[PDB]
């Protein structure tokens, strides 16, 4: 993965300068664990996770069930974060996620802009925006959308 | 268009508090014009516009021709911005755009998170991240 031409080092991952920004970057790194039990500990009880516009998961239990199910069929092979920033209680990651489908071996680069809302350092909302055209094929599950 | 359960008034569009954030909202309200020539006045000469991951447009001419083409087959009927924010010289909009295809009259709700880079009050970069599964059918053009 090459740094796009629009990347700005003023907003680079290395330049994260708030506790919320730094926790999110740590959480980006943990995604390659493909461990739902490890990822869930970043989340408040009152939380939500959604890849738009698929049905949202609300509450810790639903978020963990969703992640564990995703890790059953896909491996997050790499997370490259070009931009991270924050504003008005929200954190934004502009990034690429490399996903590999386990039954097929095929790999997929997804360009993702994600928003995170943290409360006392725990994730209260997580929403990723990206194209789903190849997400259906990448993910051997009905996505209900 | 309903306000989502996750909407935070702390970052609502009515609370925009920088010049760059205020311009980006104005550009949001101007989208319903469907007028590439009124919209291009917002862009600097070195600029780019991309609906991720489609082939980007670099340079103000290419951005103009991309919008002009889009507005030939699609109307932007509404833009609701739930959140506007900014950080490290980038502005972010979490919003919904209602798009209507001209040849069919079918409408579509696109949930969109966009990032804007502005230099001297002019757009040097604009990337919208959203699901393009229905965008193929929405715009009567090859997506490449």
């Amino acid at each position: 993965i090459e740094q796009p031409r629009w990347a700005s080092k003023d907003s680079a991952a290395g330049a994260a300068s708030t506790p919320d920004e730094k926790i999110v970057l740590e959480f980006m790194d943990a995604l390659t664990s493909n461990d739902a039990a490890k990822l869930i500990e970043y989340f408040a009880e009152d939380t939500m996770y959604q890849n738009m516009p698929l049905p949202p998961a609300y509450g810790r239990d639903a978020v963990e069930q969703t992640l564990a199910g995703f890790f059953t069929v896909v491996s997050v092979d790499a997370v490259e974060t070009f931009h991270i920033g924050s504003s008005n209680g929200l954190v934004y990651t502009e990034r690429v996620d490399v996903l590999r489908a386990l039954p097929t071996g095929k790999s997929y680069n997804f360009s993702i802009l994600g928003v995170f809302q943290l409360t006392e350092g725990k994730i209260t909302g997580w929403r990723d925006y990206f194209d789903l055209r190849e997400f259906e094929e990448a993910v051997d599950l009905p996505l209900r959308g």
